[PDB]
C-alpha cells in the first residue's frame, strides 16, 4: 500500500463541484478516468474513455467513439448492472448545463471549473447517436473545448448509480459516495482522520499496482515532512522550498521541482493615463527590484520569468528584452517621457495567497518602495476576492499585481484569456490592452496543426509582450514533492492535479 500525507479533508467526493487543489488531487485521477487526455511529451490529445472524437467542419459538433468493455467500480454500496456507455456521459456533462437533467441542482448546482471556463454556457445538448458514440453540439465553434474536456475536471460518472440513488431520494450521497471507472475505489472516508482507497481489479487501461493508497489528512506542512522522515508517509502533498533542505542529507527520500504553469505578474492598465503611454511602462518596470521580491515574497518557491510563459510550456522561449532593474535608468527615462517629475499611483493587490504570486501587499509593499526612489508614490488597493476581481474586470485600477494558473498545458491559455482583445470585452484582460496585431498571431496559431508552426507565433507574441508591456512578467510558482525513495510512478509534471494512478513500490 502507499501513505500520501493529504494537507486537507476532501470538500466532495466529485471533481465536478470544486476546484478547491487539495481535493482534486486526491480524488480525480484516483477514482476517475476523462474521455481524452493531453500526451505529456506530444502535447496531442491522448484516447482514454473515447477511443475517437471527431470535429464537425463547421466547428459546432463533436463526435466521441466510446471504448467498449469499460466497468465502473463495484463498491460495497454500488453494484452496476451493464457496462459504461453513452448514457453516461450525456448524464455527466449535461448535469452542468440542463436544468432538466436531474442533478444539476444537486446540492450547490455549482460546477467552478465549468463555469469560470464556460462549458456550461456552451454546450448546446448532447445527443446518442449509438450505445458507444456521443456527440456534443455547441451554440458556437470554441478552439478551446477539446481541451477542457482533457482537465481533471472533465470526469465520467455513473449514471447508473446516479438514477438508483434518485429513486430512494438520496440524491446527496452520488458526490459523497463515489462510483468511477478509475484504477481505484472508494473504501472509506473520516473526517479529519484519512481517506482510504484500493485497488480497481476490474480496471480496463492497466493493472493497477498497489492494493490500497491511504490519504493521511495532515493540514499541518511541518508534520507532513516530518512524516516523510519517519517513513510514516510515502508522498507528500506538495511542500514548500524551507521545508524540503531537511531532506537533502537523506538516501532514501527522493525531492522533486517543477516550475507549474502559471504566471504572476504586474499589469498596467494601459488605457488609463499615464500608464497608457509605452515609454512611462517602460520606465517603471525598470525600478523594480525583482531579486529583492524573489527573496522576500516568493522565499524560494518561486522561478523569475523570463517570458510569460514558464519554461515548462512547450511554447516557451527566453526573452532577451526583458528590463534590468535599474533605477538611475528608470528615472532618466521617466523623466524623458514627462514627469518632470514623479506621480502617484495605486498598485491593486490581489487579496489572496496563490500559487503565482504567495503575498501580493508584501510585493506591493517592496514595489512602494523600490518606486518611492523615483519619484512615484504607490497607494495600495486591496479589495476583497470577488470584489477586487470585478473592478479589476471594470478596469478601475492603475495596475494591478495578479496571476494565472493555466486551465490547460496549451500555451494559447496564457495568451487568449489575458491579453486578447476579447478578454477586455470579458473582463479578464488585467491590462485593458487590445492590440489586433497580437491577437492576430493568436488566430494563426490556432489555425494550425502543426505544433512546429504555432511556436513561431508564440514566440512572436511573447516577444510583443516584452515590447509593449502591457504587463510585467514576474515569477513563477514551483511545485514541490517529496517521496520515499522506494516509490516510482509518481513523477512531478508541470500542469495538473496530483495523479497516484502508476504510483508503484
Amino acid at each position: 500500500g502507499l501513505v500520501y500525507c493529504a494537507e486537507a479533508n476532501p470538500v466532495s467526493f466529485n471533481p465536478q463541484v470544486t476546484t478547491t487543489g487539495s481535493t482534486i488531487d486526491i480524488i480525480a485521477n484516483q477514482l476517475y478516468d476523462r474521455l481524452i487526455s493531453i500526451d505529456p511529451v506530444t502535447a496531442e490529445f491522448k484516447s482514454e474513455l473515447a477511443t475517437d472524437w471527431k470535429i464537425s467542419k463547421d466547428g459546432k459538433s463533436v463526435t466521441f467513439t466510446l471504448r467498449k468493455g469499460v466497468k465502473f467500480h463495484t463498491t460495497a454500496y454500488f453494484t452496476p448492472t451493464r457496462e459504461f456507455n453513452a448514457d453516461d456521459v450525456i448524464f455527466t456533462f449535461s448535469r452542468l448545463f440542463d436544468v432538466y437533467n436531474p442533478y444539476h441542482f444537486v446540492g450547490d448546482a455549482n460546477y467552478p471549473y465549468f463555469q469560470s471556463v464556460g462549458i456550461d454556457q456552451l454546450i448546446r445538448k448532447i445527443v446518442r447517436v449509438s450505445d458507444h458514440q456521443v456527440r456534443f453540439e455547441l451554440f458556437n465553434a470554441e478552439s478551446s473545448f477539446l481541451a477542457n474536456m482533457a482537465t481533471d475536471f472533465a470526469v465520467v460518472l455513473s449514471k447508473e448509480y446516479a438514477m438508483a440513488l434518485k429513486a430512494n431520494n438520496q440524491e446527496n450521497l452520488f458526490d459523497q459516495y463515489p462510483v468511477g471507472t478509475g484504477p481505484y475505489i472508494y473504501k472509506e472516508y473520516r473526517r479529519d482522520h484519512l481517506v482510504r482507497f484500493y485497488k480497481n481489479a476490474d480496471y480496463w487501461k492497466h493493472e493497477v499496482a498497489l492494493e490500497q493508497l491511504v490519504y493521511d489528512i495532515t493540514p499541518n506542512g511541518t508534520t507532513r515532512i516530518a512524516k516523510i522522515l519517519t517513513k510514516e508517509c510515502d508522498v507528500t502533498a506538495h511542500p514548500s522550498s524551507a521545508q524540503l533542505s531537511i531532506l537533502a542529507q537523506r538516501d532514501d527520500i527522493n525531492v522533486e521541482r517543477e516550475t507549474n504553469l502559471n504566471i504572476g505578474y504586474w499589469a498596467f492598465n494601459t488605457e488609463r493615463p499615464p500608464f497608457d503611454n509605452l515609454k512611462v511602462r517602460q520606465a517603471l518596470v525598470h525600478a523594480i527590484d525583482i531579486e529583492k521580491i524573489m527573496q522576500a515574497v516568493y522565499y524560494g518557491n518561486g522561478l523569475r520569468a523570463r517570458s510569460i510563459l514558464p519554461p515548462t510550456s512547450w511554447a516557451f522561449e527566453p526573452q532577451k528584452n526583458m528590463p534590468i532593474f535599474d533605477p538611475q535608468l528608470a528615472k532618466k527615462l521617466l523623466t524623458e517621457a514627462g514627469y518632470e517629475k514623479g506621480f502617484d499611483m495605486s498598485i491593486w493587490a490581489m487579496p489572496v495567497s496563490r500559487i503565482y504570486n504567495p503575498n501580493a501587499r508584501k510585493m506591493a509593499e517592496l514595489m512602494q518602495s523600490d518606486l518611492r526612489k523615483i519619484g512615484v508614490n504607490v497607494n495600495i488597493v486591496e479589495y476583497e476576492w470577488n470584489t477586487f476581481i470585478q473592478r479589476i474586470g471594470e478596469h478601475r485600477h492603475d495596475s494591478v499585481l495578479l496571476g494565472w494558473a493555466a486551465d490547460t498545458p496549451d500555451p494559447d491559455n496564457f495568451f487568449s484569456p489575458l491579453l486578447s482583445c476579447t478578454a477586455t470585452f470579458s473582463g479578464k484582460n488585467p491590462a485593458n490592452w487590445c492590440n489586433p496585431e497580437f491577437d492576430l498571431l493568436l488566430t494563426k496559431a490556432l489555425d494550425t496543426t502543426d505544433l512546429n508552426l504555432r511556436k513561431q507565433y508564440y514566440d512572436a507574441a511573447q516577444s510583443m509582450i516584452i515590447e509593449q508591456l502591457p504587463l510585467y512578467p514576474i515569477a513563477h510558482g514551483m511545485r514541490f514533492q517529496a517521496s520515499s525513495a522506494d516509490v516510482e510512478g509518481i513523477t512531478l509534471g508541470p500542469f495538473g492535479a496530483i495523479s497516484l494512478a502508476n504510483a508503484r513500490k
